[PDB]
């Protein structure tokens, strides 16, 4: 025989035509399993134990261990929180993705001149050590005695890099508190380059008790390029900077997870943990930092590497080829043409307040009342329409993505099936051709029993088997025996 | 011969390489035809003869036959209209899809206390029977004598289901009419849970004559969950509820069509009618309630089940295999991975009015004039920009969808072609191999004429044909004849 | 032998399983190269040498050579500019695509009656010949002495086509200039059909020095259909029309490029130049006017048309088939189902101005101040949110498109590979079958050396080669020789 030795407990592979045909020895192609831990090499992984990237940026009193810290990849934990002044970031997502892509928190201190104000404002919700305090990159300027002049400061950017400037605005709870910190009964912050300006004004209002405060701080940012100048004008409710952060650009990012940290080596990091990158595809999660297999939607793709399992029982002899190299060639096609994700970036504004106008005569007395009421309602209408729209965009965004994955997974399944069908037909044809080549060489001594194996009527020593293996055979030795049988 | 019996008037199938090759007996794979009628089983189909789902909800006087009605699927007719008070629904589409997905109009009456108002407001455009009337789920409260107090009512939800509350607001034609129904010269409706509030105000204005009215009613809804409370405040122009509708969730929906209703059995309902679900794909329409074949863009996919049609003429004998099972296996691949549609939901607002401010001093006299004019124009700008945006979204939405269908149809065509090519090669190979197996058995008695059939030189009775069929043949019987011919 | 004659310097083709296998004679399938020039036949190509389509429309003094000009395709140059009054078009893109799709600039003059105004306003930035001038389709009406009445004019459309009416509004630099041209200290333009109205008001403001003017003109359009009427009301800052343009619809468009113009014939025009349309796919650019090959992302797809290159050395004889027709059949599949692009249309508004309210008492004094300030900031907020949204839409738009191309290119690569694999297997099988048919005919005279060629032991004249070619051979002639060798 050449009967492929009846390998026990082989497995299923999909083909284009038949389904669940069985093969001698199969390979899996979707690494579906995770240890649950992130290696500490060869990447530089940084554990934000109880802070977020924003809180390390601002300088939280319990994250002063992250100062001038250098990451390849930032990991946020869910068990993180703020233990400082309660704050707010309009377009939070955009700021975070900028800081994330930089890969550094190198903070370079600068010489600002705050004439006619008191520096280093204190809070009891951000006690640094035993006494009152605040964030470590920001200066909370208040009135110096009983005056607050218009802070008008300038800084040219003369160097060969871009500077990132972080600033904000204070929202009081009552007008009394407003006057107590800032002599003027309303504030204004103007931040200008040669290419942009943002003017914001405080919104005095009561908000829920959070760590014993009903006031809030809104955080804004500005990006100055080599050759530009920045000009900060204000007349109250200003949180000044004390420097700029050095920007780079490259391969750096951020991933949210609750996985531990180990001492292995792995380059392929997901929120489920480390994945060996041997396989072409992985089913574990979509987000992949480093170099990773692409994402399919299925649990098993079995790529076949040898024969169907034909027999009742084994018989020794020579045999033909094995699938060998073919795996990386096909891998080439689909690897080449698959994409990288479009990154959910905008998310949403997610505002939760009544932002109407405030005066009894203006809003609830006379024709003017109705107008102002109508204006606020019109804006509410606008806001709700806006949310509807943004939601619809994000819904569509999801649909596109899901469509993509499906179609690629269908392609992947078809391709595996095509290879297995071809592979089966290749090996089958080779065996059949070789067997009948042997039949023409046999010269009537033996006959196939029907399972692609020759029933030999006579015996012969290993010399005959060698002669068959080299295709140099003559039938004279068995002439007398065959004639007697015939 | 084994000449496959020359089946007359076979048909075309697509292959990957050749086109319009012909086969013995072909199958169609796209059920393209409709009776035009909807079966009344096994689904519960409800015919909205002259009402829409919204009109059955509100309680139209000529659709009181739909009270506590239970549908699996709702069908709207185009010949439907309203014969009651002219009305308006902001975000009409959202409300309808909610009611549609429920599958019920179980209306549970509740005990509201309307102090200091007159109940059961009348209209001559909604005459119930012979005298004036209104909708059957709503209470039109008006002034009781010469007073209208602030209606402030509360209802806790103590049960184990969510309640759907339907309410509205009255838009008069003139301020005189406003004062005649409501002592206050302006109205306001505040509807609040622990999780939301909507404050709307009437827009006094003249609108086109519709069934003898220039006034309009705007319809709004609120969704209260187990444990919550609702608080309705108003000071005029209020259309109160009289209860809540019991919500479910499951498999229920709505489809617009002008098809009749029969007494067959069919589970696959489209706006063209009932479709048998035998086939894998259908070309009839995209929307499909129940279990239906997927949608392709082509008129015929012919999947092949047997040989090419080779001969000049027939000759009897045995023959080999037929395609058999293969159809459901491949069906598996593409069924598995195809998607369900993303449902056009938002559509558009589709507002058609001038919604500007109104005062001669405020809008057309002085600097104030210019400001107010500028504000209204700015809002008009906003509205038009909004429409542009929404339109662009919906345009893109269409493009995505069309792209999807094409790509899937291309996949479907490729897959059918792959199977037919393989199928042809499978059968062809089997015949050729079997024929030459027979040739080696023949031992020189007959010779192939060139059409995969043996020209036999001698005659022989059915014994010889049986001996050939079982592959147990010897040539001794025809030795003398063959020698004489040779 | 039948050894396929060892064709020197054949090339690579991709297969599904093996990669970079070699074939005798290969064909390329992506026309990747351009001359750099646009043919002047058979299409009517029009060269906008120093004007854009908008500037030819308005009647620029240096593009009076484009009057009643007829194009199949419009080409804009980058070296084009305006040398007339500085202007502005809100939704510039929409207007341009309308004019582009028409294919004509037939301007039909009409009889307007401008009572109580002075016609033919002059500018020194649009000097026509040696003296002051303006655009050639528009009438700049100013005050006649010391009065400016309300221009209220009407025109019914009684004909069997739609009319395109082009008009505008003047934005001054100072109120003094406003009063000097228009007695009223503010203007207003109302343009109404039975189906729409646009009321715009001038925005007095200083803007950058452009060719010695700080004033600007905003250009608007209106589309009147057969049976309608148009009514233009104004009280200042109005740029009147002098006629309508005849609309068509068909196959006409616009393409931006810096290519020269030749005297060849080509129907397939891209911004890189003319492309012969022989091939199925092209890699040159995406935009294609006329009939063109579809766009793939790859540099070479090699479709195979004959054998692998097997030998050490050649030997003469007959041979089998060649690939022939197969190319257009497969071309059919993918041509059929590919799409045409979704046309970037909206682009963006791209506004660059501070459009706030203006009064010292209204904006910077008292509670009113804060309100007005808040309103302008709220609108700025709205504008920025709008831009964010539009940007996100256009970003997504890009992503969809890129996804599409990839997936199609992957399909194209797979299809080429499938054909080449099949083609190789087809030819290989045919040769092998024919060779062993010849072996059974040989009757022991010759034996294959191992390269699909027969080593012949004896000699024989061309008679033997003919006898082999027709399959009518007997071994008697070589009996004595073979017996002696044996
Ligand atoms: C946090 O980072 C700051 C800034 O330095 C930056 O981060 C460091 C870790 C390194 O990566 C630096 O290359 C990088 O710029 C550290 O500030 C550094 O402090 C020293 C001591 O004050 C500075 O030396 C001074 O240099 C000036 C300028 O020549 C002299 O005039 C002084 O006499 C003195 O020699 C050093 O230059 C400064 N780095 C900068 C601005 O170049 C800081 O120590 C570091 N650690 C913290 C806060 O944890
Ligand atoms: C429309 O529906 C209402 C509400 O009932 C609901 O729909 C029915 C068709 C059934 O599906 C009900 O299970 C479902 O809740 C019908 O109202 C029903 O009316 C009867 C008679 O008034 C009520 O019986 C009363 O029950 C109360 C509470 O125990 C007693 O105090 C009374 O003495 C009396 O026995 C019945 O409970 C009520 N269903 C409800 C609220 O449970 C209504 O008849 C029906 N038909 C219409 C309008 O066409
Ligand atoms: C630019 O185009 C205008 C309008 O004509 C249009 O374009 C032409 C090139 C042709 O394609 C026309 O078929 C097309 O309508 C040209 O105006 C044409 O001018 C002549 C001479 O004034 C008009 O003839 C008159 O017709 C009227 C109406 O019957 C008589 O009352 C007059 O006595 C006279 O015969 C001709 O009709 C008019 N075309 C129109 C409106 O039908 C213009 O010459 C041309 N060239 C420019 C500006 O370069
Ligand atoms: C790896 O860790 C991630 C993060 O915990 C796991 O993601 C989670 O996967 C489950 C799948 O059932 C998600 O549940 C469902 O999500 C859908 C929306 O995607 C929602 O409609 C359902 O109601 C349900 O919540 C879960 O949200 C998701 N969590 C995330 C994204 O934070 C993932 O399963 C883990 N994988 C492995 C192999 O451990
Ligand atoms: C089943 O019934 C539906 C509903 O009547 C039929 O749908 C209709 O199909 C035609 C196809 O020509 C549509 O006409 C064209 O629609 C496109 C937009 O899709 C438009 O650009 C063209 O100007 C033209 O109107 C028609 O709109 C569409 N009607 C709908 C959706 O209500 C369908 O053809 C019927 N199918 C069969 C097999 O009877
Ligand atoms: C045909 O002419 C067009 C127009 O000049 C050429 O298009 C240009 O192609 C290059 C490719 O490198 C583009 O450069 C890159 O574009 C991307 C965005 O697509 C941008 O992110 C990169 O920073 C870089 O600018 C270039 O923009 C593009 N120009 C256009 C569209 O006007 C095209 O290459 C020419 N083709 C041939 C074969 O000559
Ligand atoms: C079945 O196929 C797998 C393919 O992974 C074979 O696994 C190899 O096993 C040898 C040791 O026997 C390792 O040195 C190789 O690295 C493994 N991988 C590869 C790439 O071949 C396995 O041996 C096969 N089993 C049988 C019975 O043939
Ligand atoms: C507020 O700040 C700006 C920028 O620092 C000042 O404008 C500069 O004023 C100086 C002195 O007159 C000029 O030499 C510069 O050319 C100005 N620069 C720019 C960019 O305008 C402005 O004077 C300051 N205003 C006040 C009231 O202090
Ligand atoms: C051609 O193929 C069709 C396949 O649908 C055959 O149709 C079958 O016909 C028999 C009766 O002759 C029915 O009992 C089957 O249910 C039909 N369907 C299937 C699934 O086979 C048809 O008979 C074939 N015709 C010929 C001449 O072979
Ligand atoms: C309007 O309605 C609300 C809710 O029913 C009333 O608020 C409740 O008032 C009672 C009596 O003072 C309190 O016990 C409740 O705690 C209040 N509930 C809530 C949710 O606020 C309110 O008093 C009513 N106002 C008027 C003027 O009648
Ligand atoms: C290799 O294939 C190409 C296919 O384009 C052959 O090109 C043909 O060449 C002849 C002249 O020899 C022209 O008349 C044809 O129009 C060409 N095109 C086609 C469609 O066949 C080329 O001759 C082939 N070379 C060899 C050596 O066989
Ligand atoms: C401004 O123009 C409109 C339209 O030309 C005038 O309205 C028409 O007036 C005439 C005379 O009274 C009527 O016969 C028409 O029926 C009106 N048409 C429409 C569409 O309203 C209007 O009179 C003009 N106003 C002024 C002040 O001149
Ligand atoms: C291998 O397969 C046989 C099938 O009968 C099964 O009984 C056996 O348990 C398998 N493997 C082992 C664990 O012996
Ligand atoms: C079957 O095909 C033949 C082709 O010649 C045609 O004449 C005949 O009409 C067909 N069917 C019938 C209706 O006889
Ligand atoms: C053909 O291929 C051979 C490979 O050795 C190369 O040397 C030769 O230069 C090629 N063509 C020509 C230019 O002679």
């Amino acid at each position: 025989c050449l009967g492929h030795h009846a390998v026990p407990n082989g497995t299923l592979v999909k083909t284009i035509t038949d389904d669940q045909i069985e093969v001698t020895n199969a390979t899996e192609l979707v690494q579906s399993s995770s240890t649950g831990k992130i290696c500490n090499n060869p990447h530089r992984i940084l554990d934000g134990i109880d802070c977020t990237l924003i809180d390390a940026l601002l300088g939280d009193p319990h994250c002063d261990v992250f100062q001038n810290e250098t990451w390849d990849l930032f990991v946020e934990r869910s068990k993180a929180f703020s233990n400082c002044y309660p704050y707010d970031v309009p377009d939070y997502a955009s700021l975070r993705s900028l800081v994330a892509s930089s890969g550094t928190l190198e903070f370079i201190t600068e010489g600002f001149t705050w004439t006619g104000v008191t520096q280093n404002g204190g809070s009891n919700a951000c006690k640094r050590g035993p006494g009152s305090g605040f964030f470590s990159r920001l200066n909370w300027l208040t009135k110096s005695g009983s005056t607050y002049p218009v802070l008008n400061v300038t800084m040219p950017n003369n160097d060969n890099f871009d500077k990132l400037y972080i600033w904000g605005i204070h929202h009081p709870s009552t007008n009394q508190e407003q006057t107590s910190l800032y002599v003027q009964a309303s504030g204004r912050v103007t931040v200008s380059t040669r290419r942009s300006q943002q003017t914001i004004i405080p919104n005095i209002g009561s908000r829920p008790w959070v760590r014993g405060l009903s006031s809030r701080i809104s955080i804004y940012w500005t990006i100055v390029k080599p050759g530009d100048v920045l000009v900060i004008n204000s007349n109250g409710n200003l949180i000044a900077p004390r420097g700029y952060f050095k920007m780079r650009t490259g391969k750096s990012s951020i991933m949210r997870s609750d996985a531990p940290i180990d001492t292995c080596i792995s380059e392929c990091i997901t929120p489920n943990g480390s994945i060996p990158n041997d396989k072409p595809f992985q089913n574990v999660n979509k987000i992949t930092y480093g170099a990773c297999p692409k994402y399919v939607k299925q649990n098993t793709l079995k790529l076949a590497t040898g024969m169907r399992n034909v027999p009742e029982k084994q018989t020794r002899g020579l045999f033909g080829a094995i699938a060998g190299f073919i795996e990386n060639g096909w891998e080439g096609m689909i690897d080449g043409w698959y994409g990288f994700r479009h990154q959910n970036s905008e998310g949403t504004g997610q505002a939760a307040d009544l932002k109407s106008t405030q005066a009894a005569i203006d809003q609830i007395n006379g024709k003017l009342n109705r107008v102002i009421e109508k204006t606020n309602e019109k804006f509410h209408q606008i806001e709700k329409e806006f949310s509807e729209v943004e939601g619809r965009i994000q819904d569509l965004e999801k649909y596109v993505e899901d469509t993509k994955i499906d179609l690629w997974s269908y392609n992947a399944e078809l391709l595996v099936a095509l290879e297995n069908q071809h592979t089966i037909d290749l090996t089958d044809s080779e065996m059949n051709k070789l067997f009948e080549k042997t039949r023409r060489q046999l010269r009537e001594n033996a006959e196939e029993m029907g399972n692609g194996c020759f029933k030999i009527y006579h015996k012969c020593d290993n010399a005959c088997i060698e002669s068959i293996r080299n295709g140099t055979y003559d039938h004279d030795v068995y002439r007398d025996e065959a004639l007697n049988n015939r």
